């Protein structure tokens, strides 16, 4: 019973450390009690002896549905494919590299935060470009996201969008500048003319065989893909760190740049670069359990990559 001064204490330090205020005492009251259930799922499952952990990240303050309401930022879907540019030459067989992380070799950007809006199909497909350009041009640039949201009229803002549709666009009118056209949390005109500097240039997009490990991995290894998965889950929402594998389904509402693959001795993953700042899992990122060959992937990881492609 002495908990509580205990727990009090701790939702205050929590609370400044994620720069939280809130206008009236109830509301602080009612967070608490949020916080305190949130942090007993956190031990009920902690305790479960898994690979990976949990933790009073960034959304320690919010309600699962609360959650899903602002940040899960959904896709939509269409069928019967465009058939794509280049069909990824299928790939299979593994004896290919060990570990791959294109942090490394300066082709990422820091990571970023998409606020109350559905844009992770925006973010995503900005990063793998951002990428392939530094591949080729030996440059690497911070691009504009917001472009994506207010021109590509065929995705619809931050009510959800379809990453192919953001990279055909890149390869028919190319992109401009993050400093230039800033990211605003809201969709505006597509103001892409009234606005300066370089525009980086793209030719094609190319759609890697789903369902299949080895297809992807050595994609990942040419260049960074945009993928897909289920960012629903509880779990997700709490998620501190580790090899995250589940619980999660395969309804997939989200859009994550894949940035490297590796293995901590036996457990295999992917390493995703995510848009929800770098309150949330190691420093931004996730890395994910890799299912072997033939599946969706945990999370419906394998359901959906694309990747751009530069002359």
């Amino acid at each position: 019973l002495t908990s509580t001064e205990r727990l009090i204490q701790l939702f205050n330090s929590w609370m400044l450390n994620h720069n939280k205020f809130y206008e009236n005492v109830d509301e602080k009251l009612y967070r608490f009690e949020i916080f305190k259930d949130n942090l007993n799922y956190i031990d009920e499952t902690n305790k479960k002896n898994n690979s990976y952990w949990l933790g009073l990240n960034e959304f320690a303050d919010l309600s699962n549905d609360e959650f899903n309401e602002k940040y899960v930022g959904s896709l939509i879907d269409a069928t019967i494919e465009q058939s794509y540019d280049e069909e990824f030459i299928n790939e299979d067989i593994v004896n290919l590299p060990e570990n791959v992380d294109w942090r490394k070799k300066g082709a990422v950007t820091p990571v970023r935060h998409q606020g109350s809006c559905g844009s992770c199909w925006a973010f995503s497909a900005v990063a793998t470009v951002e990428g392939i350009n530094k591949i080729r041009t030996g440059k690497l640039v911070e691009l504009s996201e917001q472009e994506l949201v207010d021109c590509e009229r065929r995705s619809h803002g931050c009510k959800g969008g379809y990453p192919p549709y953001a990279l055909e666009y890149v390869a028919k009118n190319g992109i401009h500048l993050r400093s230039k056209y800033p990211y605003k949390a809201k969709q505006g005109t597509c103001r892409a003319k009234q606005v300066g500097g370089p525009i980086v240039k793209t030719s094609g997009v190319g759609r890697v065989q789903p369902n299949n490990e080895g297809n992807l991995l050595n994609a990942i290894a040419k260049q960074p893909v945009s993928v897909v998965v289920e960012s629903k889950g509880r779990p997700f929402q709490l998620y501190k760190g580790g090899i995250f594998e589940g619980p999660c389904g395969t309804k997939v509402d989200g859009a994550v740049t894949a940035v490297g693959y590796g293995k901590s001795g036996g457990k295999g993953y992917i390493l995703i670069k995510n848009s929800w700042g770098t309150a949330w899992g190691e420093k931004g990122y996730i890395r994910i359990k890799r299912a072997p060959g033939n599946s969706p992937g945990v999370c419906g990881l394998y359901k959906s990559s694309y990747y751009p492609t530069k002359n």
